[PDB]
């Protein structure tokens, strides 16, 4: 998972930089600091940090500077004595401060399981829906973020398209466009003379995707299909007991909208009654406020087909020993030391997990998303995670930490 191990001469491990060692950018700095300052560095499960190191190295092999600490990643043992002298003879271990403080916000997410099948059955009759065949993709330049152009658009592939004034097929106006800020792509599809805004969430309920997109499997619960969206991945379940694996593929662009806080303005359940176990088992005792209540939400997923999900680094993730950093402040891929409380036992949780994700949300030099890994357990402790952590950055000797603006 990995086990395995091959055999050669040991990589050059190159020349760590002193303690004390110090580089700053945006707001943050980094102290190199003996491995042994970072707390409870000798008991960890370095085997298993490892394992994940290794996940990785299938595409951060190929990044300048990792080549050979993941060479070497597959020269050593699964065992903790083995993985302990990797980590301290191969990285430098560096402490990270934002803004003059070691603190950090940690929080949890997971990969949720629900029950479904591959075809669609009496049970599993709602389907997930991959890349539709009229869905385009048109990037968005900075320039037009103000979204208030009119632009034509030239398709340039089956699921993309560009802005071309002079030589553009079709009338895209923007103002009536889901366009923010941190927009950098509109989605939508060609109707005539005009680019439209792609389909909402209630449109797609209705029936707009019919006999238009690949459909990747079939979920029982359509509150439950609801809340993967929100995970932006999942894992069917069969009767079987197999797993369908299910990865984002792109979206609508539509606005989040919380149908909690629609929920709790109808008086349908109060705001407090805001979980997927409590509007899963209000909607089975009514099932006609159903498509009223999700269709609230006009974002929409599409996925694709896929052991663990796969992140920003384009590698599965291993459950408890990866999260999600700020690429920013955080050289993705890099084994990362963090220290905070267990959510419920309130137990030190000290380990090298590895920084192979990113999120939008995710923000700030000292700031990990926790992957939990995938199912229930995983979703509850996920969910109660809001501790303060402090991080530790390790790379290969000689490579320093690097703000990226």
């Amino acid at each position: 998972p990995d086990t395995s191990v091959i055999n050669g001469p040991d990589r050059p491990a190159g020349i760590p930089d002193p303690a004390g060692t110090t580089v700053a950018g945006g707001g943050a700095v980094y102290t190199v600091v003996p491995h042994l300052s970072m707390p409870h560095w000798a008991a960890q499960d370095f085997a298993k940090s490892l394992q994940s190191f290794r996940l990785g190295c299938a595409n951060l092999k190929n990044r300048q500077g990792w080549q050979d600490v993941c060479a070497q990643a597959f020269q050593t043992p699964i065992h903790s004595f083995q993985a302990k002298r990797f980590f301290e003879r191969y990285f430098t271990p560096w402490q990270v401060a934002g803004n003059g403080s070691l603190a950090g916000t940690v929080t949890g997410y997971y990969e949720p399981v629900l029950k479904g099948d591959g075809r669609r059955t009496e049970r599993a009759r709602f389907p997930i829906y991959g890349i539709p065949d009229d869905f385009i993709s048109v990037p968005l330049p900075a320039g037009l973020r103000g979204g208030k152009n009119l632009v034509r658009i030239r398709q340039t592939g089956k699921n993309s398209g560009t802005i071309d004034n002079a030589g553009g097929t079709h009338t895209a106006d923007l103002s009536r466009f889901p366009i923010t800020a941190r927009t950098t792509a509109i989605k939508g599809r060609f109707e005539g003379s005009r680019f439209l805004p792609y389909h909402t969430r209630n449109q797609i309920n209705g029936g707009a995707l019919d006999g238009k997109a690949p459909i990747l499997g079939y979920a029982e619960d359509p509150v439950e299909l609801f809340f993967m969206h929100i995970q932006g991945s999942g894992r069917l379940k069969t009767p079987s007991g197999k797993y369908i694996r299910i990865g984002y593929a792109d979206k609508n662009e539509h606005p989040y909208v919380s149908i909690g806080r629609y929920m709790a303005d109808k008086g349908y359940l109060k705001l407090g009654q805001t979980s997927m176990q409590g509007i899963k088992a209000y909607m089975r005792q009514n099932p006609q406020r159903l498509a009223e209540v999700l269709g609230q939400n006009p974002s929409y997923i599409f996925f694709r087909e896929l052991d663990g999900p796969v992140g920003a680094l384009g590698t599965p993730l291993m459950g408890e020993y990866a999260g999600a950093i700020d690429r920013h402040y955080i050289t993705l891929g890099a084994p990362l030391f963090v220290a905070t409380a267990h959510p419920v036992t309130r137990k030190a949780l000290n380990r090298l997990i590895m920084a192979q994700d990113t999120g939008s949300a995710i923000k700030g030099a000292v700031r990990v998303d926790y992957f939990w890994g995938y199912g229930d357990e995983a979703g509850e402790l996920a969910g109660k995670q809001k501790t303060t952590g402090y991080v530790w950055q390790l790379l290969p000797n000689g490579m320093k930490p690097e703000y990226r603006p």
